[PDB]
């Protein structure tokens, strides 16, 4: 049996404030800039379609330098930090960003014809681009966020295929790491393995995984340690409608229509896909830059930063606008000249994490002691290998950032005017 | 230690009104009109994408001609002006402006093609226009506002570039003076130095710096002197999808795709870039011609016009509509003739500022005298060079404008029915 | 010193209903149809882009036939109407009206191009049309409404131009007379003088003035006699993007770009201009057909129809639909022939005004008599030339319309159930 | 003088329920299907642009078999039915209908030209379609609803026209009978007579009359018999812009422009017209399927079903989707063949009318018997020729449908939970 941390946790009236003065990221919107031969990234991918998963490091209270230590008993009760205030500061102008591919598998427009189209010269791919689904979302937990996407989940043992017989899909749950790819409107899934074509979706994603947060499974989580706060805001629509060029993988059944004549007697690809478009971004609808008061929570854990760890997962499209820049090869020329300028694409991203933490304690009884055990062994052990080694989050160290006086910060100032 | 001025500043029951009878601006919407030889601006840039930073001059209350002087003590305490009411009125019909470049670096349309693009001669630039993202904001403080953009921040000492190797971006904070360019859809930056192309963006901006207000930074400001009241309203989307022409700055790695054949076997600019769109302007969203009540403020300064200075920063695109006028060369002709009429662009801005000020007093004690010194030295010293010498704002002189009886003014009359 | 009329004016509990049974206007949407040689207008211009400025005439209460006269004293106090209730009724189905010019100065579409535009011969004017900005507004006052628009305000005495040297803009206030042109999309100004071209804007305006109510200036009225009640609801956006043909007025300075080659060696007109669009008209947003209660009013006057005059300025585009009708030349033909029908365009307009007046009185003391003198002389005089002789408003005579029982009208019936 | 029926009518505590189990209509969306020689409509026009005027027949109460008769006195007081509840239920999916004409008088697109259009030979007509304005309305009276629309109201005696000289419009009121055309975005009028042309507007209208409820008249109605409950919900917009082919009815005055040269020297039809568009229909806007409670009404009558008559007028575009169906000529062919299938277009409409009526009595006094008489003579008379003989309404007999116990009906169940 599980129960509200509000049971076994005690809350004190000691509040601290904490926040990275201003994070920054700058890169290239689709792919990483590395050496021609070497594999070192002299510039990294940085788009507004990557989930920024921050890992907040919190000082052990159990050792923190408190100006007083009467509020608690070092012998029976140990201290836990607790979150109540989070505000995910974004500091970039709202705009939209565009992604694309030089060789997009796109046959012909299907939105509206005027004549059954022509024969694909073999290879018909073309250069087209779009504006991905708008997705604004933030997740807070003391455990990493868990997404989902499709993929190929090695077969049923029988007919080990004739190269081609389409992939076994299989829902795959996974840890959302900083850097992963949001849904963009083409589903969530593994492009690198579902699409051998290597060119059915813009440059940034065709080589990646498009992950979507398994709310359902996270909320279904017992201890409710995954996320306790979270707010999503996603919206997209059909902009164009297109046809996948390529061979027929499965044939349209001959009972669904009737044969043609010459032109109409050879069927055009009946595999259509549409490009998405996250409509107009609006200020009146920002999730960020807005304070989230975590006083209560439908889940059992309620802001108990077990492990002194905090996981903030943000995904923000509204300020995706990647800028281009070009530089000249020589200042001589008096006349524009196509091969006299080099063109580049970059994208910035300005973050500003804000936090308000509540000091707590927990006297360790028998049933206490066993629960904290039966829940997370480490908590007791730690209390005085890393399962998160295999993962990569944006690491944040807030240990020398805590401050008691919220009278000196924007986020306390407000938190103080609420409670 | 900082603390709401509500602490060390006393509030009287004294309220004065003041506002510019009518400000007006008229210019050319992309670039200034000067002598061909001389560089004196006969007509100046006047667009709806310019921050209109207004600098309000208040008479020194410690000197102002008051029809009573009992309420305070000229010996121990000193009068400071406080603001509580502000209405940024706006005097022109709503509408949109459009901007453009006669040689915009656009290669082909990428939104949808029908066969692989034909190669590029040299200078495929064309004449293109758009309607920038609708931005509507107003920022009030005692200090000028502080914007941010991207810029080339002198490198890392090593490989001093082969002309071309892309610039070092670096977020640069700055004073947002009257007249700078608003974000327009194309992110916040200095175009003059990231774009040597001299033509990646409309005529008004390619030679300019697009500056977005670093709220994060001014709200995290301690004393909170930058802004204490501010409302933003932005919205934009992708109108079109274009390719930047010119040379491959960085190559697409050969694992994100597959080669092709003849036509497809030569990849066309994989540098997309979209034009923005500031959708329908609706009156039902106006931020101006509405009164702003500065009774409270999350920032510790609350109305204290330290120095008797006030800084109102406005961005108003809803009224960007720029009108063309043409004059004939001669009224003789009876039949239209393209070269019988000169064609001109103009833009107008009607402004009206409104204020309500509450007179305050501060009795100078030890810890007062010290705070007011530790904050802003000048206060004490002014109290009886210009750090804003290097900037330009719309100098406003209200000294001879204050008026006790609100009973005579629409802002007053509103304010008096509020309190 | 000015003061709310609630001061010097006395409110009785006598209430009257008054309102034209049903007005009607029918004309041609773009221009007046007059004699080929004579200049008398056999049909007039009637479109949903002209300010309907009604001039309500009210019976002198000081002479009106009241069934009793004991509620006031005919020697010291004088009667005056007040307004509390107005309902601007519209009775045509909602729709939109299209306007256009068969030789609109339009070069080429700048929205997105495919290759640098081919020079212009001479006269590349073309026939285009559009759906102006949707503007719903209603204004109410004792005086006439006051607009604003730009025009040429005779120069600075120096270089009296080389025909061509663009016009001096100048904001120009004026009396919105019934019939003037509202804002349509192309801002507020005098097309007949700013544009010698005589074909930069639809056929209904290119010869007219487009006027916008100087709110700001009327609000800032001390006596608040202009308007006291008023509501606006305007919206527009850019449907297309065009290039103005004609001669370069002012040249793009050569530091804004870089020369080109052949095609791109010679710059295409850089004076873009957009066609507006009042999008979808929705019932759910009607200003009219809605009763407006005038119980209060930020302006000092409050319903005091001084002189017994009421001005109701209305603008309604939502019922702009102009229908076309075509007569035959003969019912002979059994085949459709282009030159066998004549095509005409007409537009209808159904108004229905509604008011509720509250009888009043003012005892004429010293400071009363003086104030009513220093405000508006005539009041005391009339009380027992026309300044608005030089204007034209839809004249309405409501003298034989007043009724005391509101138990018999819809406006009333509602009024009754309000108070 | 008139007065609320709540005066002279007496309201008992008797309530009944009543409603057609399920109306239904099925026909052709534009025009009627008849015999080639004969004129009998083997299938009728059933679109959703036809006001569906219902006529509700209620049983005389003064005769109805009631399970008690103590509540009134068969001698002095007489019984009238009264409505309080109504719910026009709608049983067909939301959708849109599209309307068109194979020869519509469209010259050329004016939205955006690229060069002066080419002259028109004869008969430029082409085949266009659209999606009329979205109208949602429902009107309830004891009298039938009174429309409006423009017509030719025979001239002024002077110059009995030269065939062509355009028609005299005149607004003509009239009874809205079942089957009539709604407004469809081309205004309210009679196309049969204003448009000799016989193809300026989609097939289903061109030969009818579009009539729009004269609310202003009906509501100004003294007895308020017309309607007493009503709710309207229209929205439309300009989808494209066209030119009306045909001869100049009336000339552009030569002062609104300037002569051209060759192409531009000969003006294109200045008669533009737009096609409309009932934008997306949304669930969340349903006037229907929702119950209307008539407990009050601004109108004197208040649900007194004088004559036991009830006039429900409904207009529902939102479920306008007309389905096309095609049967082969022969199951032989193994190849699609144009002339081997006949194509037809049918439209369904599922109504369900719901009511709740309240049993009344009125004691026959003097002033009662007089009023009753100076309003509607019949009332008294009937009380124990058809003026609506000449009209056509969907007849609905609920005489054998009345039921006391609302405990057994959805509309009751609801009315019951309100009162």
């Amino acid at each position: 049996a599980v129960v509200s941390t509000d049971e076994y946790v005690a809350r004190t009236n000691i509040y601290y404030h904490a926040g990275t003065s201003r994070l920054l990221a700058v890169g290239h919107p689709y792919f990483p800039i590395k050496k021609p031969n070497n594999n070192k990234i002299l510039v990294p991918k940085v788009s507004g379609l990557q989930y920024r998963v921050f890992r907040i490091h919190l000082p052990d209270p159990n050792k923190f330098g408190f100006p007083d230590t009467s509020f608690y008993n070092p012998d029976t009760q140990r201290l836990v930090w607790a979150c109540v205030g989070v505000e995910v500061g974004r500091g970039q102008p709202l705009g939209v960003g565009i992604s694309g591919h030089p060789l997009l598998n796109k046959l012909d427009d299907t939105e509206n014809a005027s004549a059954y189209a022509a024969n694909a010269g073999v290879d018909n791919r073309e250069c087209i681009s779009m504006d991905y689904k708008q997705t604004q979302l933030c997740l807070i937990g003391c455990k990493p966020p868990i997404g989902e996407h499709w993929g190929k989940g090695s077969p049923c043992t029988q007919v080990a295929v004739q190269p081609g017989d389409c992939p076994p899909l299989e829902l795959i749950n996974t840890v959302i790491q900083d850097g992963d790819m949001v849904d963009t409107g083409f589903g969530a899934m593994d492009f690198t393995t579902l699409q051998a074509n290597k060119s059915e979706v813009p440059l940034d994603i065709c080589t990646s995984i498009c992950k979507y947060p398994d709310y359902i499974k996270m909320v279904s989580e017992p201890y409710g340690d995954s996320l306790f706060f979270y707010l999503r805001r996603e919206q997209m629509f059909v902009r164009h409608l297109f046809n996948r060029a390529g061979t027929v993988g499965e044939n349209v059944p001959d009972d669904l229509y009737i044969k043609g004549s010459g032109s109409t007697a050879n069927l055009a690809s009946s595999n259509y896909f549409p490009t998405p478009s996250g409509s107009m971004v609006t200020s009146d609808a920002q999730i960020f830059n807005k304070p989230y008061w975590l006083q209560r929570a439908q889940g059992h854990n309620n802001g108990i930063c077990w492990g002194n760890q905090l996981f903030v997962t943000v995904v923000d499209t509204t300020r995706s606008t990647n800028m281009s820049l070009c530089a000249a090869i020589s200042t001589s020329e008096t006349t524009y000249k196509n091969t006299n300028f080099k063109e580049y694409l970059r994208h910035g991203e300005e973050y500003d994490l804000q936090f308000i933490f509540q000091l707590c304690k927990i006297t360790l009884t028998a049933d206490v002691m066993t629960y904290i055990h039966s829940m997370n062994s480490t908590i007791l052990e730690d209390w005085n290998e890393d399962p998160l080694k295999k993962y990569t989050f944006w690491e944040v160290n807030l240990k020398e950032k805590f401050s008691a006086d919220l009278d000196q910060f924007p986020l306390g100032r407000k938190f103080l005017l609420q409670l």
